[PDB]
């Protein structure tokens, strides 16, 4: 679809049969989740963002369906203020700026 | 243009005397500048992300030139990492997602 700026860029994202609302981030390098649980190793990471450094759990490989789009890839969660669809899953789904 | 996500959507933009690089940023509401010494009243204001708040000072009724289209509006200005054109702006240059 195409998506006007009016409004927060918010979509339903599928990840491990779980439905959730994420923003469409194209400020955000990495896809950053809320904490929750997925399965699998994770390896601990920093991420920096507008007001200093979190730790996170990285898991890669991972599927998420973005409206209706499919993506497999790495997945960051820890405290974000809200669950954030980064460029790395951005590319995945063809997803570009226009004006 | 059609802007892809491969690296970091960085833009020339425009304020006064100020040519400056910044982020076409689909997750930011508002458009946040690095330090600068703009004229006019302003207010104090807080702004949240990841790793927490910043303090920054709100200019109303700025314009900026992004990419050669010009936008008027709000701008927030304090110790962010990186300047970002927000969807404040975002949406009078006519800025769309697509995939
Ligand atoms: C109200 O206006 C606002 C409020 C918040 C923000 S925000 O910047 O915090 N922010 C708002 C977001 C924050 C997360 C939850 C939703 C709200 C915009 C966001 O795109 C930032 C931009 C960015 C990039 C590099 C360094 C610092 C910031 N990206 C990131 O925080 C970010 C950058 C690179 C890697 C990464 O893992 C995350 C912008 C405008």
């Amino acid at each position: 679809p195409q998506i006007t700026l009016w409004k927060r860029p918010l979509v339903t994202i599928r990840i491990g049969g779980q439905l959730k609302e994420a923003l469409l981030d194209t400020g955000a390098d990495d896809t950053v989740l809320e904490e929750m649980n997925l399965p699998g190793k994770w390896k601990p990471k920093m991420i920096g963002g507008i007001g200093g450094f979190i730790k996170v759990r990285q898991y890669d490989q991972i599927p998420i369906e973005i409206c209706g789009h499919k993506a497999i890839g790495t997945v960051l969660v820890g405290p974000t203020p809200v669950n954030i669809i980064g460029r790395n899953l951005l590319t995945q789904i063809g997803c570009t700026l226009n004006f």
